[PDB]
């Protein structure tokens, strides 16, 4: 029913590949 | 039914790549 | 039903790949 | 039901791969 | 119902892999 | 300079009163 | 600079209040 | 510079009060 | 510089205040 | 430079209260 293929190359990552990321930097 | 395929080529990454992201940043 | 393969060539990694992060950072 | 296949290869890896991570650094 | 493979190459690891952590960080 | 007051009178809260939430439930 | 006053009346909580919450949730 | 007064009154909590949350509930 | 005043008045409390709480409830 | 004043009072105490908690209860 339902298929994914993912082929990623990174070099240098300094941030999200595929990834799920939660920040919250609130201020009261 | 359903079908993707995802081919990615990364130098160098910094942001968000097939990446889900939330960030608050309020102030009260 | 669900097939999804995930294939990842990475060099240098600072940040997340195939991950799931929380941060508060959070000020009172 | 459900299939799935990672696989991953790193040189050095100073974040996250494959992982869940929770910080707090609130601050009152 | 549910099938799962991980195969992964790491040369040097500072961080986490297939790993959860947890950390406070937090001031009063 | 900036001067906020909040007054709130809530009976059943099922949801957020001056919150910040972050939901991820994505899908690969 | 800055002044915030916050006075709140909570008879039953079942979510949150002058919070921050961060949940994944996510499907690979 | 910045100052804040927080004044709550509860009565039953389940949830969170004046609080940081992080929840991961991940699946691979 | 930054001066923050907490009073809480709580009859049951079964969740948190004032308080930073981390859970993985993570599947592979 | 930072000043903080907290008041708290509880009749009952089943979760958190001014701390920091950390659970895992993954599973592989």
């Amino acid at each position: 029913q339902r298929l994914a293929n993912f082929l990623v190359h990174s070099g240098n990552n300094f941030g999200a590949i595929l990834s799920s990321t939660n920040v919250g930097s609130n201020t009261y």
